[PDB]
């Protein structure tokens, strides 16, 4: 049965400049907002989730820290950043590389990320391929580097210790912002990951239904539209695994759910 005092993954959120300036409008109450309702929304799906199709549900998740960087990281020859200005490796792009960018940015939040259940990134980036975000699958193991609750591993050319508790997502798509339904759809599926999901097997029919039966769920490989009625809600595949994750890391860095 589910701890009361462990129930909840408390976040670090960060907006980078580019969220700042084309989301929140060059505000920083603005951007605050946005993001604390997309939290919000994303939490009323994880919340009323049955993970055991029973009563272990109530789990979610909350902001502990917000932050919001009005300004990119200055950058001199040689040395990069998460939200410098420019895109790495290719100048000339809209957008990083975007496992390379969840990369740095899980190098430059380190000191932060320890003191979190996970941290995620907001940007505003056109990765090639259609691509909406990008995050590190947790696990039940205790060993386990990648999603929800923080473990370091020293990372010898970092010369410091480094937590792959983390994830992103932009909300800019060929040359668009998406639809906030669309947003929250995209934050819901790689917090999915961080939280013991992989993607959904698209030829099982109780995992990947047709439009008839309610669609695809949010695990899906491919971005559901958020049009159909599974398409906010996890398949019995990924309740699966983030149970098994969840049942095992909840007393690890799970905390109480706040007002
Ligand atoms: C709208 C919507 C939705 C559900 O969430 C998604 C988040 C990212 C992607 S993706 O960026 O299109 N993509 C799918 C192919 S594998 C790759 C890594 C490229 C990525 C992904 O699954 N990230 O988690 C798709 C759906
Ligand atoms: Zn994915």
């Amino acid at each position: 049965d589910p701890d009361p005092m462990k129930n909840t993954c408390k976040l670090l959120v960060v907006a980078d400049h580019r969220f700042y300036r084309y989301m929140g409008r060059g505000e920083e109450s603005t951007t605050t907002n946005y993001l604390i309702e997309l939290i919000d929304r994303v939490d009323d799906i994880y919340r009323n989730t049955a993970w055991d199709n029973a009563g272990f549900k109530g789990y979610g998740i909350q902001i502990e820290q917000i932050r919001i960087l009005k300004s990119p990281q200055e950058v001199k020859p040689g040395e990069k950043h998460y939200n410098m200005a420019k895109s790495y490796p290719n100048e000339e792009k809209d957008a990083w590389d975007v496992k390379m960018l969840l990369e740095q940015f899980s190098f430059d939040i380190a000191e932060e990320a320890s003191k979190v259940c996970l941290a995620h990134l907001f940007t505003y980036q056109d990765f090639d391929m259609g691509t909406l975000g990008l995050a590190y699958v947790g696990s039940p193991r205790a060993n386990s580097h990648g999603g929800v609750c923080p473990k370091a591993y020293y990372s010898p050319v970092g010369k410091k210790n480094i937590y792959l508790n983390s994830g992103l997502t932009s909300t800019k798509n060929y040359g668009k912002t998406i639809l906030t339904k669309e947003a929250d759809l995209v934050t819901t599926h790689e917090l999915g990951h961080n939280f013991g999901a992989e993607h959904d097997p698209d030829g099982l029919a109780e995992c990947a239904p047709n439009e008839d039966q309610g669609g695809k769920y949010v695990m899906y490989p491919i971005a559901v539209s958020g049009d159909h009625e599974n398409n906010k809600m996890f398949s019995q595949c990924s309740k699966q695994s983030i149970y098994k994750t969840i049942e095992s890391k909840a007393q690890e860095c799970f905390q109480e759910r706040s007002n």
